[PDB]
């Protein structure tokens, strides 16, 4: 059992055994799986197949909160870089501002803030590079998405190992804290 927090959405970001890692001592791979709710039967297959964009006004699906786990636990909304260009453009400078200074704060020397400077700028330039990396699916905190917070954007990927599609969370370490559970 681990509670998880971000800076900004801190309140009520996660809470759960969730497998995490540490790749890197940069990014916290945090894994889930895709799954969808619907209140009378779940069926992961029995979702709406949304072609354009699933904006149906009056009810947009048949109450059937269809994605992953991770995004499906705290009800994160979805953005794709190749539309939300700009907006998401805006949310990675507040990141780099943020993780940077946050670690500035718990470092300052410039041995590991400017180090760490490197490694996640070069990470994120490679990270956003959509001609290998267009399996990203960019969520972001409804907290932070509510109020056009300096919340950073939670990236999704699916991944295909041994024939299984698992979808995986990146997020900053320098703006995520896990809080362990364990009595």
């Amino acid at each position: 059992m681990l509670i998880y927090k971000d800076i900004f959405t801190d309140d009520e970001l996660s809470s759960d055994s969730f497998p995490m890692k540490l790749v890197d001592d940069l990014v916290y791979e945090f894994k889930g799986k895709h799954v969808v709710r619907k209140e009378g039967e779940i069926v992961l297959a029995g979702s709406n197949p949304s072609a354009e964009e699933g904006a149906e006004d009056d009810g947009s699906d048949e109450h059937v909160e269809r994605g992953i786990d991770i995004v499906l636990n705290h009800k994160l909304v979805e953005m794709n870089c190749y539309e939300d260009a700009s907006m998401f453009k805006a949310y990675i400078k507040k990141f780099m501002k943020n993780v940077i200074d946050h670690m500035e704060k718990n470092n300052r020397d410039k041995a590991d803030v400017d180090a760490f400077k490197k490694k996640i700028q070069g990470w994120v330039v490679s990270l956003l590079a959509k001609d290998r990396f267009k399996n990203l699916a960019f969520f972001i905190g409804e907290r932070a998405a509510e109020g056009a917070e300096n919340g950073q954007v939670a990236i999704i990927e699916y991944r295909d190992v041994d024939g299984t599609e698992v979808p995986t969370l990146m997020l900053v370490k320098e703006a995520i804290i896990e809080e362990k559970c364990l009595e």
